[PDB]
């Protein structure tokens, strides 16, 4: 475990980092406290769900679709019969919420269990419902799941590594849909934004969770922010998590 200093690649934005190594161990931290801490996952929680989805048959591969009822959005790209592969690129909420309602509460429990995946509390499986959004919301997005960078970490380790349940086919529709362009082909990343507000403490919670490989060496990472300042997003602390990569891990 070496504590680190990456504030530089903050460029002034609070949080932290976690890289990790897991074939020799090596565990780099930047912000001990916050990477311990537990945070609603938001979106980065479509890794897991899309996971469950395939192992319950919900859905089948990259182009699986969820039968869209016609129902009009704002973001052009929701309003389609769209595929797995786009819902997850383009985060699509009505996709996601529609596939896990159709899981009941006792399997996600138990895979949660299985995975340790934070606290694995889905007791407000609606999610937040004061925010008025209504059928948008989830246990995920700033409701009662909470999981902590470091978690998230331990739980991409576990997958990717080929240490859980999980076929392995259903691993590599993840990875697939998971890929990245960093504009570096030396460097293979991977990962997924997650965006929320945390209302209690007015703070961010921005996550980039993921993992890179680079010449037979893995390194599972979160990167996140609890910024008070609500123009720092997921896609913000993906730059972030970039230069990090670039400058310390290319
Ligand atoms: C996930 O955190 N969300 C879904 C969507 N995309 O977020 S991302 O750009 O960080 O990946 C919008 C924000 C958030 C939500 N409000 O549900």
């Amino acid at each position: 475990v070496n504590i680190v200093d990456y504030s530089d690649c903050f460029e002034g934005i609070s949080g932290g980092a976690i890289f990790c190594n897991t074939k020799n161990k090596e565990y780099n931290i930047y912000n001990k406290e916050l990477i311990e801490t537990r945070r609603s996952p938001c979106s980065t929680f479509k890794i897991v769900s899309t996971l469950i989805g395939l192992e319950k048959g919900v859905i089948n591969s990259k182009e699986s679709v969820m039968g869209y009822d016609g129902t009009d959005y704002p973001n052009k790209n929701w309003n389609k019969n769209l595929s797995l592969e786009e819902a997850f690129k383009e985060s699509c909420v009505w996709y996601y919420k529609k596939l896990i309602n159709k899981v009941d509460a006792k399997s996600v429990q138990n895979i949660l269990d299985d995975l340790k995946y934070g606290n694995c509390d889905i007791s407000e499986w609606e999610g937040d419902l004061k925010n008025g959004k209504g059928h948008l919301n989830g246990f995920w997005l700033e409701s009662s799941l909470q999981i902590s960078p470091k978690e998230q970490v331990q739980t991409m380790a576990k997958i990717f590594e080929g240490d859980t349940n999980f076929k392995k086919e259903h691993i590599n529709i993840l990875r697939d849909i998971m890929a990245i362009d960093v504009n570096d082909a030396n460097i293979n990343v991977y990962g997924k934004t997650g965006t929320g507000f945390d209302e209690k403490n007015k703070r961010v919670d921005a996550w980039f969770v993921g993992m890179l490989e680079r010449e037979g060496d893995t390194y599972y990472f979160a990167i996140k922010s609890d910024d008070s300042n609500k123009e720092i997003t997921g896609p913000k602390v993906k730059e972030i998590a970039i230069n990090i990569i670039k400058k310390y891990y290319s």
